[PDB]
């Protein structure tokens, strides 16, 4: 593209929302749209990002920005982690998540009032969830109803691909969970999301749907990849974002113009720090570092929530996790991926996790003194959950899994099941994403604040007793345990359990709500109409918006709020639209 261009709409960041934005904008074939993105404009020609199986691989590679981050900062304990995984490719974090296509709860969803108003509620915005995605379901195995998941979208997602091996691995979980007497559920689409699931899926005919579904093959939609953005073009006295300023990988910057509209869409952690670059954030931070202040915005990456996961992993009888077929060389791994490049079948083609459990875990907590008295205090509410959403989200991956494993080695031997214990409503308060420096090429310093409420804790731990009760005493499964790796869960120990949360934590990936949207800019960044508070001409669209974070997890709601963004962006341009 050249130098100093101008097209109606510049969405800045070609991630999971912004191409959202964008293709849904260029639907009129007159409106030109831009998209300016720091990694590569053709992910579908990556036999890595395309492929699910591949997709933990992921982590490290060039697709990752591979962000070091603050996991916990508490008095008692702090810990710093890298690769924080974020996806640096066209598609963003959709080219390199785990799938998983759920939306939440619609108790939470109905919260947002306080925030976006009530179009930001759940009715409202039950079209934007269900409008990226055409569902399928071609072996015909579950109700007609879910048909209404998918609203005919260029996102095609269905029910994970069963792996034939893994149905006894399947049956055994089912056994084991309704033995523990909590509920089977497989709508968990319209607002109640109570029990063991199979779940849903970016993944069709043996490939991964990316946001990238949306911008190709339109001529109107120019895509230029491998840039990097320095800073948002704002015009002081017109308080009036024109555009944004690039550099090229032969180092040359660029400007590009937008004559009705710049969508914001660098995700969570780019989000903000672009915005404090350009002169909008905290007043006090921006001149920590030599910017000059155009908005003083208090809340600019403030309000930083994700949800905390302690994964475990299990060794399992022979046949009951993919490790010897995907993970270990040999005829067996040939054999299918020899399969899957010539049709695409086989499990290579599965991103590995198939059940999902959302418990209410409230007799394990009832259990724990400081719990009862935490919810005496609140008036006899659960602190959690207090309008009965789940408390986990429990991935069955049904392997080894290394993004899940972050300080201990692969097994040399062994079938494994990978239990990512994601805790989905959490109470500590949210962290932070901080500048480090003006500098564009520098991460933004991230505190995800995991922990900071010892209940967070206490819930953790009674939520890991719950998953070992389901798989050891749950009836089928637990005959299939044969060990634990790579050592001892010290679960008969309140005290060893409060430093294993601690120190076997991660990011469930989920992070959320450094620009959030708001009624004013003393409680958020962003308007209902996603527009940044003080400037024109500036909607973000992201996660960066959520302002309370999902029951699950996110990429659901987050291309629900471009979907919203793009609605918003054509109702008030009607002279296009
Ligand atoms: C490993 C992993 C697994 C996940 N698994 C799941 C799952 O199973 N289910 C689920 O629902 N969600 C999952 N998620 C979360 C989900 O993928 C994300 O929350 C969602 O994709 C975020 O979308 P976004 O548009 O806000 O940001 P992103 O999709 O990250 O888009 C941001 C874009 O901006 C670009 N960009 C950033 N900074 C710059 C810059 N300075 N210059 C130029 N371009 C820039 C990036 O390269 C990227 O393309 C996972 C996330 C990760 C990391």
């Amino acid at each position: 593209a050249t130098d100093g261009s101008h097209f109606d709409f510049v969405i800045v960041g070609g991630g999971t929302a912004g191409n959202t934005v964008a293709g849904r904008l260029a639907e009129n074939p007159n409106v030109t749209v831009l998209i300016v993105e720091a990694g590569i404009g053709n992910p579908e020609d990556i036999p890595e990002i395309t492929t699910p199986s591949s997709a933990m691989d992921l982590r490290n590679s060039k697709y990752d920005w591979a962000y070091k981050t603050t996991m916990v900062r508490r008095d008692d304990y702090e810990r710093i982690e890298k690769p924080n995984t974020r996806g640096k490719t066209l598609g963003g974090s959709s080219s390199l998540n785990y799938f998983t296509w759920v939306p939440g709860h619609k108790a939470t969803f109905d919260q947002w009032e306080e925030f976006g108003g009530k179009e930001w509620t759940w009715d409202p915005l039950v079209p934007y969830l269900r409008k990226s995605a055409t569902y399928h379901d071609d072996p015909r195995l579950y109700s007609p109803e879910l048909e209404k998941i998918g609203g005919g979208g260029p996102i095609p997602i269905s029910h994970a691909e069963l792996i034939d091996e893994m149905a006894p691995f399947r049956e055994n979980l089912t056994k084991a969970w309704k033995s523990m007497g909590q509920p089977l559920i497989e709508n968990i689409y319209d607002g109640e999301m109570d029990g063991l699931t199979h779940c849903c899926d970016t993944i069709y005919r043996g490939q991964r749907s990316g946001s990238f579904l949306f911008v190709k093959n339109k001529p109107n939609i120019t895509i230029v990849p491998e840039v990097h953005s320095k800073r948002l073009i704002i015009n002081e006295a017109d308080r009036t974002c024109k555009g944004v300023t690039v550099v090229t990988a032969a180092g040359n910057e660029l400007n590009f113009f937008a004559d009705r509209e710049v969508i914001l869409s660098q995700g969570v952690f780019e989000t903000p720090k672009l915005l404090m670059l350009s002169g909008i954030g905290p007043t006090r931070e921006l001149s920590r570092h030599g910017i000059n202040t155009i908005v003083d915005s208090r809340h600019v990456g403030q309000n930083l929530m994700d949800h905390p996961g302690v994964p475990f992993v299990l060794r399992v009888k022979d046949g009951f996790g993919m490790d010897d077929v995907l993970l270990r060389h040999g005829p067996k791994r040939d054999a299918v991926v020899s399969a899957y490049n010539k049709n695409r079948s086989g499990p290579v083609g599965s991103g590995l996790l198939e059940l999902v459990g959302f418990p209410r875990i409230d007799k394990y907590l009832e259990k724990d003194a400081e719990y009862r008295k935490a919810k005496a205090a609140n008036g006899g509410k659960d602190p959690f959950s207090p309008l009965g959403q789940p408390h986990f989200e429990l991935d069955f991956v049904c392997m080894f899994g290394t993004a899940f494993q972050w300080h201990f080695p692969t097994p040399k031997t062994g079938d494994h099941l990978t239990v990512v214990v994601d805790l989905v409503r959490p109470i500590s308060d949210p962290g932070e994403v901080t500048l480090n420096s003006a500098d564009p090429f520098q991460q933004p310093n991230i505190n995800l604040n995991f922990f900071a409420n010892d209940l967070d804790i206490i819930a953790m731990r009674e939520g890991i007793r719950f998953s070992y009760d389901l798989l050891f005493k749950g009836e089928g499964f637990k005959d299939l345990v044969e060990s634990e790796y790579p050592w001892e869960m010290p679960l008969d120990s309140d005290k060893e359990m409060h430093r294993a949360v601690l120190d076997r934590c991660q990011t469930a990936f989920h992070p959320t709500g450094t620009a959030r949207l708001s009624k004013n800019i003393d409680q958020g960044v962003v308007d209902p109409k996603l527009k940044v508070h003080g400037i024109k001409k500036l909607r973000v669209a992201d996660a960066s918006v959520i302002p309370i974070i999902p029951d699950c997890a996110i990429q659901n709601s987050v291309y629900a709020v471009g979907e919203k963004c793009a609605d918003m962006i054509k109702a008030e341009h009607k002279d296009l639209y």
